[PDB]
């Protein structure tokens, strides 16, 4: 084996870390010595390629598939990781949905199942890993929100009011744990492309450039994102990693956002 | 008597007592005809009523349980049987629970969150389409100091108030060049039960029983006024937004707070 | 009418929004003393459209860039109509330029007028407020008090220098009966605006000043529409009423939903 | 071999608290250093040697940042002995606590000067070299009193504020570059400029027990009731400086215990 890494020895939980920003930031946690479990919403055929493609880090890896919308699904994700690897050390809150629509017509079901998945699902799951975080003295949980949590977007309202809540969480949490050494804070990307984005992108495509995936994706980008280019699952990822570490000891209740100066106009 | 909301039909949702009865008051003081809303029938609602209508305004009263999108719906066609369009909808129905995250209920999370952020969706989104038709509305969402910075032990509680300003601003940006405005106001410590509990909880853990002490200690953690937020301040700042000195107001918070997030 | 009998005075009212919310203070029932940078010879008809409700309206042109002019437009005050009881620190200018560009003299000159006066002026006014118990101090800031633009470098420096400077002062009193508060507007059509759209106007669109306002406010407004002077006037009126006598510390935003995206 | 080898640094204040722990942090990750402090003094070698254990090249300039003429012969002499400046950060900062009525005038004028306009001098004059090489970094120290206001430091606060405000000005003109522009606002750190005021209020309030004072002083603001080390804000820096910050542009990087979180 290779030297020690700033996260060696470190259990990390990913969950939705089977696609996009949360593959993401497990390959991150992985590359700087974390072990890692990996989630996704149901078992499918990728799973063993993408557990191969984050162990090849040299970490220890697995795999728990769990909808975590059920809070015992959450509860078994939990003991899983403590059967097989230890005790949850980073908590990393990342699976999650998007759903656009004007609020008039905005669907109850769809509405309610934003609100569960991304907050109340971070919630859930926080409150089952902090005894132990508080019992070892030391914690993580980073909960991956959105610039959709600092500012609101026309036809997101559930996501804007679930991301927006998911940072109020956070802040508490962190002024319940500000004198141990459990953090919790918030990581706030703009637009990075993953399927949740690529299907906004074709519905604009279709809509009003004639199909032109190119000329809706630059068009997407640039109503929003100063840098006209998108923010990268890797910088998300180093941006879990930095929270992670112990310089970040002290950062406590606040958002990391990377987002190209979405919010900065 | 040419009042500045005069004639306007507002619904103030959770206006039996506390904050709602105080915007109620204020708002029909400037004019408006109010609908007053409470969870449930009691003896005393035709008082309030009449303690509303003292401003010479039409007053209405509906028991509705703002947990139930049905009973939602059901307030709102009242109002439109009895005054016609809501034209001023008050998110304002409200609960508090205080607890650590590790131990706090799973019951309680969600009520907290049915009842302080997804009611008023429900809310807006039956009164929308009226307001867009008749090129006018006003959607205030009672928010707290609680929806822009955290406390502890209040987890579900802040979760929800920021929400529920995450809300108000995509609300507002849907109707930004309609004659709908979409705020929030941000109301610091108020003398309401919903603070008078939690002041007899502290009294009894710290002061031994003496409720003084636990009041002056309550609001000096939180509040550099080190005073209460009136109702009728939270009132005034509701009609101060229903007003057409407001009608570029968008998506925006008004916090009314004594200084809590100054600091 | 909400503030009868209180004495107020506007930096930079003599056009723009100053001027709209002197209008909204008279209206409002509050003796007005009106500012602006020199003499001009439409002063006396600003002080009569003023004075139409029935107030007592006063002029004083004072540089508020020196702090002894700041001091003499008070001094005139206590003179005149009593002691300040509305302090609306308003007057400010505008300068757009690339930071690598931008002027040193207009840099120095735009934290001057839009920061370092409403100290000095605050600074002023706070004993006499003390010593009555009761006080307002608004601060016109920006949404550029609370988010960047391009080529503005200085004024939203300024502006968020003034947010922070209203945090402080609010505090500083906060348990007495003085406010200290901010305006925070989107566009209003100016002068301060009319010669943005003018040089874009040249620059991309041939002229066409009515197409190059709608292009300049869409940039930033959702409502595609412009924020009045009445209504900032309104919202000064309201920071002044009782109704905000626990409003402390905090910016009260006017901007058609630039800052809720 | 390190995440910013080869580049080089130009840290304002870097002989004391704050601006020290940020060059060493940077020289840790690799990146030639320029220090600064408003004077020479007995101490100017020792503090190279400290910043020089990390194996890079180190170099040290007296300049006064209120005078923009220093300003400029800092930037020059930078690009004569290590090249052209690619991370700026500005840190020279100072304080002082008074309530608005009595502030001194001058005092006010000198905390603008140096803790915002400095920063938009010396951003100015780097700017250009970073645009044409296609790559920079501008890290300015704010504070949470950037973002909350404090009794009795309306100057301080003021200029933290509109430092922010530059901030993200700089990030939006710069967006579609390889430049960032960011601000980083720590909490109490444990600094001579953090030490006065502990001093001050113990001599003032508490008898002189700098124990009570400390607590005191932190517990009012703090929820962590810990100081933010120098360290930490170093690490912020170098986070900003590195490559998975190419995409943060015109933010805070707030480190300070809970203070901004209630
Ligand atoms: N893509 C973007 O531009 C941005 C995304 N985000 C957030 O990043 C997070 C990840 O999003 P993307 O990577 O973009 O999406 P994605 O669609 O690529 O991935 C979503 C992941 O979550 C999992 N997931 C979905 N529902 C689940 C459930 N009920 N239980 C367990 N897992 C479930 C999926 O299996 C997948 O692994 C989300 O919280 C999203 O809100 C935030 C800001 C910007
Ligand atoms: N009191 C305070 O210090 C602050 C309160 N607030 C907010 O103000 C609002 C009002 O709170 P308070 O007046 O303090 O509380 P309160 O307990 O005095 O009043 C709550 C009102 O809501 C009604 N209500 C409760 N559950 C309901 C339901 N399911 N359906 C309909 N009505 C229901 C009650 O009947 C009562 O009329 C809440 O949203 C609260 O979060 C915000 C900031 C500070
Ligand atoms: N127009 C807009 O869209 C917005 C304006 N503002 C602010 O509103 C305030 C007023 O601006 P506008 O009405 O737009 O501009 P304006 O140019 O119409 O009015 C400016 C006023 O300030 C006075 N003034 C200028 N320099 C002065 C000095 N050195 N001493 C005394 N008075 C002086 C002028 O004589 C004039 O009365 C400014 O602080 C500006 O930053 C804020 C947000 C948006
Ligand atoms: N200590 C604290 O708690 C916090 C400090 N800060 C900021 O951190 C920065 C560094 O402050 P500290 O390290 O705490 O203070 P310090 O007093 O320990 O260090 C000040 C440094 O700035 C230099 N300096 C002062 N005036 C100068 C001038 N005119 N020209 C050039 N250099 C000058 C000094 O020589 C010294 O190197 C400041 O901007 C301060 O506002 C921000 C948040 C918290």
């Amino acid at each position: 084996s290779g030297e020690k890494r700033v996260l060696s020895g470190r259990v990390a939980v990913v969950t939705g870390s089977t696609s996009g920003i949360g593959l993401g930031i497990a390959m991150r946690l992985a590359m700087a010595g974390a072990d890692v479990v990996l989630n996704g919403r149901r078992q499918s055929p990728e799973d063993s390629a993408i557990v191969e493609k984050v162990a090849a880090y040299g970490t220890r890896v697995r795999y728990f598939a769990a909808n975590m919308k059920d809070r015992a699904q959450v509860e078994a994700l939990i003991k899983f990781t403590e059967k097989e690897l230890g005790a949850v050390e980073i908590l990393v809150n990342n699976a999650g949905i998007q759903h656009v629509s004007p609020v008039e017509t905005f669907p109850s079901d769809k509405w309610d199942e934003i609100i569960a998945l991304n907050l109340t699902s971070a919630f859930h799951a926080t409150q089952l890993c902090l005894p132990s975080m508080r019992q070892r003295g030391w914690g993580r949980i980073i909960n991956i929100a959105s610039v959709q949590g600092l500012v609101g977007s026309m036809n997101k309202s559930a996501y804007c009011a679930a991301k927006h809540g998911l940072i109020g969480f956070t802040k508490v949490v962190a002024l319940e744990t500000a004198t141990t050494g459990i953090t919790c804070n918030a990581i706030c990307p703009g637009y990075v492309y993953t399927p949740l984005v690529e299907e906004q992108i074709k519905a604009v495509a279709e809509a009003k450039y004639g199909g032109d995936m190119e000329a809706a994706t630059q068009a997407f980008l640039c109503e929003k994102q100063p840098a006209k280019a998108f923010v990268t699952v890797e910088q998300v990822g180093d941006a879990a990693v930095f929270l992670a570490s112990p310089g970040a000891d002290m950062i406590r209740g606040t958002t990391i956002t990377v987002d190209g100066g979405w919010v900065a106009q």
